[PDB]
């Protein structure tokens, strides 16, 4: 049962590149601004 | 049972590129601005 | 039972490119602005 | 039982390109603005 | 039982291109603006 | 039992192109603006 | 039992092109504006 | 038992082109404006 | 038992072209404006 | 000298709705398929 | 010198609705298929 | 000399909705497929 | 000399919604597929 | 001489929504696929 | 001479939303795939 | 001579949201894949 | 002569959000993949 | 002659958020993969 994640980025000029990977995780977040 | 995720990005000039991958995850989020 | 996801993006000039992948996940989100 | 998702984008000038992939997922969202 | 989804986009100048793919998913959403 | 979905878009100048694919999914949505 | 869906769009200048595909899905929606 | 759907659109200048495909689906919608 | 649907549209200048395809579906809709 | 254009569309289930508006414009298009 | 254009469409189930508006415009189109 | 364009769309379930607006513009497009 | 463009879209479930606005612009596009 | 462009989109579940705005611009694009 | 552009998007579940704004710009793009 | 651009996006669950703004710019891009 | 650009994004769960702003710039990009 | 750029992002759970700002710049980029 192979599980994989890939992400290739290649730019001449990159301003603000971002990559995020999540696998088999349990993320909990809350925002209460104000 | 192979499971895969791929994402290739290639730009001459990229301003604000973003990539997000989620696999087998349980994400919970809340927003309460104000 | 192979499961796959792919996304290829290639631009001369990209302003605000975005890619999102979700597989076998349970995402819960709430918005309460105001 | 192969399941696949693909998306290829190629632009000379792209302003605001977006790609979203969902497979075997259970997304729940709510909006309550105001 | 092969199941597939594809989407190819190619523009000289694209302003606001978008692609969305859903397969074997259960999305629930609500809007309550006001 | 092959099931497939395809969508090819090619424009010299595209302003607001959109593509949406749904296969074997159960989407529930509600709108309550006002 | 092959089931397929295709959509090809090609324009010199496209302003507001849209494509939607649904196959083997159960979409439920409600509108209650006002 | 092959089932297929196709739609080809090709315009010099298209303002507001739209394509919708439904196959083997059960769509339920309601409108209650006012 | 082949079942097929096709629609080809080709215009020099198209303002508001639309195509809709339904096959083996059960669509239910209601309008209650006012 | 007020000039106005309006278009209201409201459907319980719409498959392939399209709207196009042109005002004070000079659109030139050509088709040469084949 | 008020000039106006209106179009209201309201259907329980609409498959392929289209609306096009032109005002004070000069559209030129050509078709040469074959 | 007020000039305006409006378009309101409201559907319980919309598959492939599109809106295009052009005002005071000079669009030139060509198609040469084949 | 006020010039305005508006477009409101509100759907319970929208698959492939698109909006395009052009005002005081000169768009030139060409398609040469094949 | 006020010039404005607006676009409001609000969906319970949106798959592939797109918005494009152009004002006082000169976009030139070419497609030469093949 | 006020010139403005706005775009508001609000969805319970959005998969592939995109927004693009251009004002007073001169974008040139070319596609030569193949 | 005020010139402005705005874009507000608010989703319960957004997968692949993108925003691009261009004002008073001269973007040149080329694609030569293959 | 005030010139401004704004972009607000607020999501309960965002996977791959992207924002790009360009003002008074001259971006040149080229893609030559292959 | 005030010139400004803003971008606010607020998410309960963000996977791959990106922001890019360019003002009064001359970016040149080239891609030659292969």
């Amino acid at each position: 049962g192979l599980m994989a994640q890939m992400a290739t980025t290649a730019a001449g000029v990159a301003v603000g590149s971002a990559v995020g990977h999540v696998m088999g995780s349990a993320l909990t977040g809350a925002f209460s601004g104000g």
